[PDB]
Parts: C-alpha cells; structure tokens; sequence
DNA sequence: CCGACAACGCATCAGC
DNA sequence: GCTGATGCGG
DNA sequence: GTCGG
C-alpha cells in the first residue's frame, strides 16, 4: 500500500468528514460514501494533483472532487475547519468513541451538558451497562493487540473450551487468522456436533464456555450474552511485578455445525476478499453469505443450502482453489 | 430522477 | 405483562 | 455522496 505521505491529507480529510456524517448528521450512507472514497484514494499509488484526477476513481464524485480542489489549493476545508471548532458537534463526535454510545446517545448527552469523559464519569446513573464498561475501558479498547498477545489469548481459549467438552470446535478468526501482526479484538467461532441447524442442543453450550472463561478469570466483563452470541471483555494474567495487560474486547459466537465453516470463512475476511469471493461466486451461479452457500435456479430461486464440512468445500463449489487465510487480503 | 447503500443478536425503549 | 421498534455493534 | 436502473 502507498505511503500515507502521498494522499494522507486527503484521506484524513475524507475520514473526518465520514465521522461527522455518521456521528453528528446521522447520515450513515454519506459516512460510507466518504469511507469508500477514502479507501479508494488510500490505495492510489500516485500523488493526486486535482479533483478531476480523483474523480476518475470509483466512489469519488463531483462533491468530493470539489473538496479535493479546495484542500489542494488551501491545505484545508472551510466546512471541516468550522465543524472541528464547533463545541456541540465535536463533543457529539467524540463521545461516540465510547463503546455503547452511538450517535443517538451522544446527541442526548451533549444536549444535557454531558460532553466529556469526565462528564460521563460524574453521571454513571445515566449510562447503561454497556456504556459503563465502555467508559471504564475507554483507553484499553482503543489500544491494539499484538499478535503475541493474541496467541496467548488463543491458547487460553482453546484450552478452556476443550476442557469443558473436548468435542467443541473453536476457531479464532478475524485478521488474526489471516496472520495479522496486530488485532483490534478477538473473535471466536464456537460449534459442537450436538448443535445443528434443525435440532436443539441443550441451549447452554455457549454459557458453559463463558462460565469457564470467567472461572479462570480470563473473561472480566459482559457487554451482552445470549444463547448464541457473547460480547465481552477479557485480560491475560499479569506477570510477576510486571505491567498488567490491558483489557481486550472478545466476542464468542455459537454457530450450528452445518453452518460453521461458512461462518469461519465470513468472519475471517478480509471484507474485500469476501466481496470478491461473493462476486466470483455469483458468476458461477452461487451466493455465499455468513451462514450458507446456495445454488440458483434459472430465475434465481436459490434452492436449499449446500452441504459444507470445511472451507475448501465452499471453494470447490465455485471452482476456486482453496486460498489460505494468509492470502485473503482481497 | 430517485432508490440502494446487508441482515441480524442482544439490550432496551415505546406503546398496548 | 408481552410485542414490536430502535440503538448499537462488528 | 455516489452509483446506476
Ligand atoms: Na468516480
Ligand atoms: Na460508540
């Protein structure tokens, strides 16, 4: 990927605009429009000389091209400069960095005078459970996770899961599975042969695992927990007289056996890869989502889901030699 | 011109 | 009390 | 905001 020095001023600009659209104007589609434009320019291996030049890239239109011209000519954007200094808007934008606080809650808080973390700290009674944990670990949640820590975390998870029931199958997905040097969180996909799409499974397969992870003091807090999905916080044990590890976000999903591998594939990504794969899949008469892979009739009537016992199976259906997670950047 | 821009689990709200 | 809608997240 | 039927 091109050095940020090439078009970093532009992409940063587009990303800041993206956040305000999402967090302040509550215009999610404009948020994604800017992100797409930022991503396209980010991978552009040429220092952009004009809006017309950028305009040629998919996702860059008349408005963004116009903004690029202003930025190239003045090193800034008047609209962005103004919004940054706006106390209400900047405060709303900022509060959304707290996990659990979205555009709606941030707007409500600022409306009543609650604009900073300090303010949040003084008003715990106005925060739900999720938001309280988000505040407590605000700093930790923004710190990334080195692969070495991700490995230690995986060791614990795989060990405790097998200890509960050796028939469980757990796979740590996300960028980590693709070999990333760092992660933003840990995503664990869990399944058990007793659990399939059309049958009960003693609705507690997930609970048993969470409970064990809390028992060895790995999982420290719970954001949400149901029969199929758990979202919480975890922390590796600290070393003798050594700086305790920061708290990390961990999600754990229980997926039916027959839908497991479609899930591993999907939650492994990358998003760009999943896009290119779902596309390549369609031109082959197939549609792949998070749960299954289904054919398509002469009209489109996607028949029942096809049997999958591994990732490779999915690749075979669409005649696409199985690609190692390591090579799934796109 | 104007609709799509994903579909979904959990926590919590809105309203009967 | 339950049902559906909304907020939030990844 | 951008795309495309
Ligand atoms: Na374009
Ligand atoms: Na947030």
């Amino acid at each position: 990927a091109p050095q940020e020095t090439l078009n970093g001023g532009i992409t940063d600009m587009l990303t800041e605009l993206a956040n305000f659209e999402k967090n302040v104007s509550q215009a999610i589609h404009k948020y994604n429009a800017y992100r797409k434009a930022a991503s396209v320019i980010a991978k552009y291996p040429h220092k952009i000389k004009s809006g017309a030049e950028a305009k040629k890239l998919p996702g860059v239109g008349t408005k963004i091209a116009e903004k690029i011209d202003e930025f190239l000519a003045t090193g800034k954007l008047r609209k962005l400069e103004k919004i940054r200094q706006d106390d209400t808007s900047s405060s709303i934008n900022f509060l959304t960095r707290v996990s659990g606080i979205g555009p709606s809650a941030a707007r409500k808080f600022v409306d009543e005078g609650i604009k900073t973390l300090e303010d949040l700290r003084k008003n715990e009674d106005k925060l739900n459970h999720h938001q309280r944990i988000g505040l407590k670990y605000f700093g930790d949640f923004e710190k990334r996770i080195p692969r070495e820590e991700m490995l230690q975390m995986q060791d614990i998870v795989l060990n405790e899961v097998k200890k509960v029931d050796s028939e469980y199958i757990a796979t740590v997905c996300g960028s980590f599975r693709r070999g990333a040097e760092s992660s933003g969180d840990m995503d664990v996909l869990l399944t058990h042969p007793s659990f399939t799409s059309e049958s009960t499974k003693q609705p507690k397969l997930l609970h048993q695992v969470v409970e064990q992870l809390q028992k060895v003091h790995f999982i420290t807090d719970t954001l949400s927990k149901g029969e199929t999905k758990f979202m919480g916080v975890c922390q590796l044990p600290s070393k003798n007289d050594e700086k305790e590890y920061p708290h990390r976000r961990i999600d754990i999903r229980l997926i039916p056996k027959d839908q497991y591998y479609c899930g591993v594939l999907y939650f492994t990504g990358s998003d760009i890869f999943n896009k290119n794969m779902r596309a390549h899949a369609l031109e082959k008469g197939f549609t792949i989502n998070e749960y299954t892979i289904r054919p398509l009739g002469v009209t489109g009537v996607a028949g029942e889901p096809l049997p999958v016992d591994s990732e490779k199976d999915i690749f075979d259906y669409i005649q696409w030699k199985y690609r190692e997670p390591k090579d799934r950047s796109e």
